[PDB]
């Protein structure tokens, strides 16, 4: 089995507020099929398979849990991020798959929902669905994994920025 391990470095955005509240990143939740080290593929729309002889170094929720927390760490925008505090970031992962979408070449696809909660009231600050699809350049699993690095990097960038901004607009009230 070839083992893929994407490298996700998230570039800090100059327009993200520098904050001083504290962030707990929860374990992402997901169906067992996503939360495996196996790599999902949807060769036709109603159907899931796994690439044979390919897998992920970590389960997909953990790659996602590490990207998110590492990107908060590396941002310079927030001094306090932790795993298992003022806010809690909870992610539910809906799709983590190589999606052919009736095309010749598939798209690495991540769809997920984040809630930001205010730890005190167990108060939903906001919620948002993020979908990212990045076309792969061939059908070999190596091309697919490369696309997944791109999708991971892009969704994590959208998460971090939305967490900081949403958190900060809530904190100011």
């Amino acid at each position: 089995a070839t083992i893929y391990a994407p490298t996700v470095r998230v570039t800090p955005n100059p327009a993200w507020p520098q904050v001083s509240w504290q962030l707990l990143v929860a374990k992402p939740s997901a169906a067992r099929i996503i939360d495996s080290p196996r790599i999902n593929v949807r060769p036709t729309p109603g159907e899931l398979q796994v690439y044979h002889g390919a897998g992920w170094a970590q389960p997909a929720t953990d790659m996602l849990e590490d990207s998110v927390v590492r990107a908060f760490e590396d941002s310079g925008k927030i001094a306090a991020v932790a795993r298992i505090s003022d806010y809690k970031l909870a992610i539910d992962v809906r799709r983590f798959e190589s999606d052919y979408a009736g095309q010749s070449l598939p798209a690495a696809t991540i769809e997920l929902n984040a809630k930001l909660l205010h730890s005190s009231d167990q108060r939903v600050v906001a919620s948002r669905t993020f979908t990212v699809a990045r076309p792969s350049s061939s059908t070999d699993t190596a091309a697919v994994a490369a696309a997944f690095e791109q999708a991971l990097t892009q969704v994590t960038t959208e998460l971090v920025g939305w967490t900081l901004i949403t958190g900060q607009q809530d904190s100011q009230t």
